[PDB]
């Protein structure tokens, strides 16, 4: 597979594990969809083993900066697709938040004047919590910054350890099990900052939010220090230091 | 196997995931039982899933119009049997909504006498709902269309990269990974149209619940344009945008 | 394996899915836990596939009277061995009924007074549908005996297809499957008639309950006919329905 | 694999399922997470599968001292590991509380505010709920070891059931479904004690506890006699019971 190939991949499967996850969170949010912590949860995990399924035999399905930077420091991957692939990933969320917008457009702009929310605001974050993660109330930067590094770190040293010849887990079961892990992160971590583990996933809608009349709170969440620096460079982090402690304590 | 044969497993495998999606639907409506959205999502996959390991060794297990379409234009299937097996898939979802209805008999009068519900109004399209999909009030005929096609180009991409040697997956795992695959996307999709991904599912109970007393409103919905057409030719045109783009971008 | 070594294991895998299933709905009812119809469903299926995971090996995991019938009339399984298997797996199930109703003693008692009711009437037989099954108020008895003759026909069908050579399911992913298969049936058809598909699961703990203090409606249900007949040949007549079914139109 | 590296495992191991497991009961209590009994049993065994994998192919994954008690008496498990591997799994289960707790520092302060609850006292027993198990106020000491030795019983007979070649399930597949028993386990038994079913997972996080400021509360749960000695003791008579069970009447 060409380069061109394998950026394409990471597109669709960036795309469509936004797609299931953005979209869950929207029917519950402005579609009165019933949802508990687990079901939401749940549904983000096995979006992502789908999206792995489907671009696993072209790209290797990354469909996460976290993961395709610390394959490339510790798994031999190619430095000069790094680049691409990371670039290929943010575009693929950004393109599939703004599908879910359009599917759910007339429910958004219902949503907002039943509660009269102004888009742009503070109360707005809320609803622009649909397509990014923002963290809870009770929690701060630093505290926010930390939950991303350790849960990342666990998603990374899983995965390694679920894609090693040896270990006996065929490959065909890999991309379901790292879903369910995706799952039990989710609702074990998940109410302190939404569990991105993923800058793509994050930055992605996020940008699209500031697009789609937002405006900066979709980066800042209403908050002195911008939020959106701890999904971004939190996963970054946290993926390291899994792939790290993986190679030295189990690989 | 003959084409008789065939036919019969595409009438039962059809109306085995109909039985199981319209019951729960109706245990949820008349029943009083509590689900949520991700449970019945979670039904009609897994629902799907045994229908396919019934049916996988004698017809493939098709059991949707639109993937036998898909499946004769992009996969080589005989077109001498395309016609016979979309005949089988509506009769077994018609005669599966019939057995549904059958059991859940008293039930359903004893909600209409509860609530003062008269059978072929538009307060009885809510009722009609338990044997096929009715678009969210918010939406309308071209955004009804819009997600129909998305969804199942969803689903018929999936298909082909389950179900294609050289990728990993086990064939005795792929009917599971196809109905997790269904039940996420009637979580994140199904509060909009109700995810029918399927002209079969569709259409069959919807001729039944006009022959059993609802009339006209179970083919308009209640709308000035008859909704059934967007469940109909929805899921075709998405099933073949699916196939194209898993061949020209995945395989 | 003896005669007695597999009678032992029918013993033990029957009890096991008896304590598990029983023990879910004692806590629904009298520990205040949360369950929704899904969810009780689909601990009940997987109670039944590890319940065979553990004695598939010794005696085959009937664990079912009607499936041993079945199997009897369909699949050449010895007929020395009918009588000791239904023997067992009603034994097996009616004293997992009594350690569940053990550790649960106290809650029991704990809820009939908070309540006031009286074991033994007519208002009591909700607290002893936590053992055995009972219709829902809106059936009879000639259609609870067909919704049970369905079900099981559905169980026993995908049974034979999930056990069989050639069709491509690993063994060792069968015993699951057949737990989703029944967590489903209890999902879409439970609300009806208590999904029990098995004349020990339903026999065994009513012979309990009646012994417990129920007295004569642990078996009749407060219905002028008695209940208790519904899901005792109710089932074995689906099995064979079920078995020659998937003879003539699948295998 | 030397004894240290087999002990960071155990360590690693039995941390990972003591984070996940803690972290969704806080998620419940403190971040006002909707969680029933299902849904908290599914994310402790599925933890525990991904604890499992993670850590099988270096210490072989018990992760339980009850489990390598049962192993060393009857799968002729070294003596000379047996003190060293439940050192680090009380550890890890130590560590991880910690940590959960450090991530949730900010909404355990903010919930006893809220409700003016005094740390150390009968009132705040609830609130140690969330690291360690607390029996149910109905049953006492001798019924809370009864459901502990019955219920480790059913995990380590199902453990060898599923970890023995013959059986014919894969090993890749062992640990979900090792998961899959303890969530209908949690969901049929937990009512009750907790199905704590492991004294690292009880005892580690009871220490930190009583040093996180709850006192002696965390040690006897507000009763006269200390309940910690069910969940470490009762685990232990459990898997012998359970493993000299399967090696008489499966094995």
């Amino acid at each position: 597979s060409t380069l061109k190939g394998q950026c394409i991949a990471e597109f669709l499967g960036t795309g469509l594990l936004i797609f299931f996850g953005v979209g869950c969170v929207a029917a519950l949010k402005v579609a009165g969809a019933s949802f508990g912590q687990w079901e939401i949860s749940v549904i983000w995990g096995l979006g992502v083993a789908m999206a792995i399924y489907l671009t696993a035999g072209v790209s290797g399905a990354h469909l996460n900066p976290a993961v395709t930077i610390a394959l490339w420091l510790f798994a031999c991957f190619d430095k000069r697709k790094v680049i691409p692939f990371i670039v290929s990933q943010v575009a693929g969320a950004f393109c599939a938040a703004a599908l879910v917008y359009g599917l759910y457009y007339n429910l958004f702009f219902d949503f907002e004047q039943t509660h009269h929310i102004v888009r742009g605001s503070v109360e707005s974050v809320d609803l622009a919590g649909t397509f990014s993660t923002y963290p809870n109330p009770h929690i701060n930067f630093v505290q926010a910054f930390a939950v991303e590094m350790v849960i990342t770190a666990i998603l990374m040293g899983l995965i390694l350890a679920l894609t090693d010849d040896g270990n006996g887990v065929p490959r065909g079961l890999a991309p379901l099990l790292i879903g369910l892990l995706i799952a039990v992160i989710g609702a074990s971590m998940g109410p302190l900052t939404g569990f991105a583990m993923n800058p793509a996933r994050d930055f992605g809608p996020k940008v699209f939010a500031w697009l789609a009349g937002w405006g900066n709170v979709a980066f800042t969440g209403g908050r002195d220090i911008p939020y959106f620096l701890v999904p971004l460079f939190g996963p970054i982090v946290g993926a390291i230091v899994g792939a790290f402690a993986y190679r030295k304590l189990i690989g």
